[PDB]
């Protein structure tokens, strides 16, 4: 009967936000369990590992019925196939995958700066402008003569890749609000994703986070 | 008949080895292009990016006919679906995927020690034993040793590759994990793999 859905993570966006964005977009009901809200995060996490048989002792963990799912990326791809926001072709699914992997390379770099105190200068002057150019270009290839007011990285429909790129820049802007000034398509794309009803309803009612 | 397959990367195993292992296992023909083997890796790489329109200016890059494919993990997943070495059921494909990302987590830590010379003891005493235990435990649950289903999946190759790369520096690693060891021994003896390895030229990373 579909069973109960529970997402386990710390009281942060981090590696669980994209999963939350997918649920919001699909309008899926689930319990957003966050360590630290009702109790001490450290103690909640330790107890959690004793109660649940996780494969790698890491979160996020997605529980569907009695099913325990680990590794955010795998969970994301699994949810995308099941709710069809993966791409109408094996080839378009590859492209969405490739872009998601790209989001990973640049996001990892942002994390090293915004969280682990790594030189922000290299990020702001070499990594951010460069990777933004890559996405702008990929967006340029699949637009204008493919879509109008709507912007998608793959095909003519929303894929988790659009959600991943939106999440990436939504996060980068909580630190550098002016990042997309020189990237029109990328800027219009994120504005577009942010205004989808289900997404808009989740963002505006989402609690602010540290990361 | 079909389209020429060309794999571009540096003269190393690194992020292209799993793909090469998949091609070997499948018995698929392709040109293994390696920067530096003939010309100068630096120069070849520079010329490469001018000749091919790559999405992120990084390699590996798999070229199939006119198609340009980037990002090693996306490539591995694409090839596995196209050649049916992915989890067959939706849930099994998820398990193969989850295990593969688990391999990336620990492979990432090996790279920081093996290549960017980070702390070698942290990896050896805290990371490696712990992760080998996770893999050993995943084998137990689903138990010819296979992580998912009763057939070979790219996850099996990913695990094999991980420990094969780790062993180039720490040989007696998985001595205390029988299942995991039998599993890698098993994969290494598959005719197509066994043959590919003995003919494979050694290299740092
Ligand atoms: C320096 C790394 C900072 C980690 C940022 C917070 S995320 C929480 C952390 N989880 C992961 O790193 C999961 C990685 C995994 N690849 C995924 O994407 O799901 C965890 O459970 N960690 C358990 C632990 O550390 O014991
Ligand atoms: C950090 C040095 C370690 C060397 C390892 C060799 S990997 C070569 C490197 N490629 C990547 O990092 C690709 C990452 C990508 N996420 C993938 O998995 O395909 C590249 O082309 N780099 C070109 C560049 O950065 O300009
Ligand atoms: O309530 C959410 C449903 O799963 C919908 O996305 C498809 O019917």
């Amino acid at each position: 009967m579909g069973d109960n859905i529970v997402l386990y993570y710390f009281d942060a966006r981090g590696k669980a936000e994209l999963i939350r964005l997918i649920f919001a977009y699909l309008g899926i009901e689930y319990t957003d369990k966050r360590f630290g809200v009702n109790g001490d995060a450290f103690v909640e996490f330790k107890n959690f590992k004793k109660e649940k048989d996780t494969p790698f002792e890491q979160v996020p963990i997605l529980q569907i019925g009695d099913l325990i799912l680990a590794q955010s990326q795998a969970i994301v791809r699994y949810l995308s196939k099941k709710y069809n926001i993966c791409g109408e072709s094996e080839l378009n699914e590859f492209y969405a995958d490739m872009i998601f992997c790209g989001v990973q390379d640049i996001h990892y770099k942002f994390n090293n700066t915004n969280l682990f105190k790594q030189n922000e200068t290299t990020f702001l002057n070499e990594d951010l402008p460069k990777w933004s150019g890559y996405f702008e270009k990929l967006l340029k290839k699949n637009h204008t003569n493919n879509n109008n007011d709507k912007y998608y990285f793959v095909g003519n429909n929303l894929t988790y890749a659009d959600l991943a790129v939106f999440n990436l820049y939504d996060d980068i802007e909580t630190k550098y609000p002016s990042s997309l000034k020189n990237f029109p398509l990328l800027k219009a794309h994120n504005e577009f994703i942010s205004n989808l009803p289900n997404i808009k309803n989740y963002i505006t009612n989402r609690k602010e986070s540290v990361y």
